[PDB]
């Protein structure tokens, strides 16, 4: 058929990163829907989240675009709840999204790995172009988030959650 | 004539919708001038509560205009008015707001019990279709206000309403 | 707060809702890429069923909207992966989508049930106005093209299935 | 001069891969113009090969002009005629396609891997950005051809290769 130096170890790992992107999808469905809450009531916050939960979609359906592409077969697994039910203050969460996307970026990076070892560039290309570049400028950004939450919520907790929210996001 | 389907219980029942919507009205009016008070001075929250007492006028209108289309007659009672005179901060407002919501809300869900209970669909209908849900959405918008003039007020509550009204409003 | 002739019955209900409407997006999903398998190449029916998967996504979204707006807490589940790895024939498919739209449309009308018995008439009409009419609608055009699927694989199975995938959708 | 981490090894290499596109050319030439002839008058066949053979040309002056950038020096063979005179079906020239694009992508894969061993990344880069991805895309664009012509051309071939090049080429 296709399917052109493309190892079963890549294939597999390619269906786990899908998974991986649709978890992180619904941990940020989750984040979004608990801000937009009328006891939490952080409406830039929840936008933030949202747009998050749609480009880890999006990442998804181009791996798997890309699975197909190589002539590889898609397989889905069950995905797992969001590991909170509540995600506490605004920094709790922008805490709790660096530690994802960090863990995204890990899954990457081993991936990246396993396809230089295997010397398959065309998917180590497609990770460079498509993953690996827009995951660091997020981090950078994520961080950026968390050290302007950190100065505010110093004093007066409420009074800086509210300005970050209005002023920022 | 034209009337049909359209119990003496219901026609009573609207007229003091009507008359609960324009107490409601007259109550967003007195909350307007009150935050336009030189010694008040928060426009935004005025302009909110004008807003609310055109939006609650509108809904007495409708009312009336549904009164003459199923053949009932509208009968006008004295307007009380509002149940108080000074409004006191941000908060106290929104909260007397929320309260005046929900007992509009019930009276509206009084209604539909009723109108259910008569076999009166188009009655039902037409609260389903021009006031429940807005007034679900108005309660869930104020309720997050509430939520952010008390994340607000916790320390510094003069900075805090100022903010809010100024940011949000 | 805000919450407000909300039963804990229909809170929950909608939470599971939630869910079903997720598990179909995520079945939409595996059948749009099946499609687009090299070695199955039917670029309508992937288009089909990836549009399916974002209706039912924004499904899911509205209805966790909804359970904001009336104060409920959302809860997310585990989502189960879909009943199949690889989906046949397009006609295999198309009666596996109706089969799945037939269900959800029952678990809507099982929602409206206890709206009713619970007198919430917010949440009927909700589900009136969003989903009762849109899910008619779906599983009207899918018996459609289902019919058109079955009188074009008579004889010729192939030729069939690709003018349907080319003159159809 | 200007020549800067360039290795003889990797000069010849691509001076052999310039052979095989313009071979490659040369062979969709050869295609389209059979498609062509009146005795098999499939104007969308002949349409989809021409392509081809432009899209092989334009590979061969991109990897011309590299060679030009890096200080290498381009040397040209003698380009060998199509392995076949008369491509029988769409079906069997697909296939022929096919196989083409595999040793094209094979030719660049080997040329990746010898520029990994000597050091050479921008060799590597300039093959990953214009060259790698495009073939994926080709063959998999391919293979789908070949599976919707095989569902075709099961029961009634001429039928089947006709509404092909009408309804997809
Ligand atoms: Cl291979
Ligand atoms: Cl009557
Ligand atoms: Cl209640
Ligand atoms: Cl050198
Ligand atoms: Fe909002
Ligand atoms: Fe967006
Ligand atoms: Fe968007
Ligand atoms: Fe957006
Ligand atoms: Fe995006
Ligand atoms: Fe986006
Ligand atoms: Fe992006
Ligand atoms: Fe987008
Ligand atoms: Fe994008
Ligand atoms: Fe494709
Ligand atoms: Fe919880
Ligand atoms: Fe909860
Ligand atoms: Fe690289
Ligand atoms: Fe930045
Ligand atoms: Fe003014
Ligand atoms: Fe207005
Ligand atoms: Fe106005
Ligand atoms: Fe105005
Ligand atoms: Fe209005
Ligand atoms: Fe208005
Ligand atoms: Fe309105
Ligand atoms: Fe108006
Ligand atoms: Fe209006
Ligand atoms: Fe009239
Ligand atoms: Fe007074
Ligand atoms: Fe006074
Ligand atoms: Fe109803
Ligand atoms: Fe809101
Ligand atoms: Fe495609
Ligand atoms: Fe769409
Ligand atoms: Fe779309
Ligand atoms: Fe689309
Ligand atoms: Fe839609
Ligand atoms: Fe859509
Ligand atoms: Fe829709
Ligand atoms: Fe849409
Ligand atoms: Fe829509
Ligand atoms: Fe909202
Ligand atoms: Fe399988
Ligand atoms: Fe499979
Ligand atoms: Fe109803
Ligand atoms: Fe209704
Ligand atoms: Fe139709
Ligand atoms: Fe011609
Ligand atoms: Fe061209
Ligand atoms: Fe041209
Ligand atoms: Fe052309
Ligand atoms: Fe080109
Ligand atoms: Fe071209
Ligand atoms: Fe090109
Ligand atoms: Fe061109
Ligand atoms: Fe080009
Ligand atoms: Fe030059
Ligand atoms: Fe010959
Ligand atoms: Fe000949
Ligand atoms: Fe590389
Ligand atoms: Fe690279
Ligand atoms: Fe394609
Ligand atoms: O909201
Ligand atoms: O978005
Ligand atoms: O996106
Ligand atoms: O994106
Ligand atoms: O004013
Ligand atoms: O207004
Ligand atoms: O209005
Ligand atoms: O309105
Ligand atoms: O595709
Ligand atoms: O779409
Ligand atoms: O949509
Ligand atoms: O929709
Ligand atoms: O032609
Ligand atoms: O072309
Ligand atoms: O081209
Ligand atoms: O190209």
């Amino acid at each position: 058929q296709i399917r052109q130096n493309y190892s079963t170890e890549v294939e597999a790992a390619v269906n786990r990163l899908v998974n991986l992107y649709l978890r992180a999808s619904y941990t940020y469905l989750s984040l979004g829907f608990y801000f937009d809450r009328d006891d939490v009531a952080l409406e830039g916050v929840c936008h933030f989240f949202r747009e998050l939960a749609e480009e880890k979609r999006e990442g998804a359906e181009r791996l798997l675009k890309m699975q197909n592409q190589r002539g590889g077969r898609a397989l889905f697994q069950d995905l797992q709840k969001p590991s909170q039910d509540e995600w506490g203050t605004t920094l709790d969460a922008m805490k709790a999204a660096i530690v994802l996307e960090k863990s995204l970026n890990q899954a990457l990076l081993d991936l990246h790995a396993l396809g230089s070892a295997q010397a398959d560039p065309h998917l180590c290309d497609f990770l460079e172009s498509h993953f690996l570049d827009e995951e660091v400028k997020l981090i950078k950004k994520m961080g950026d988030h968390l050290t302007n939450i950190q100065r505010l919520v110093g004093s007066q907790a409420g009074l800086g959650e509210y300005l970050f929210e209005r002023l920022t996001l």
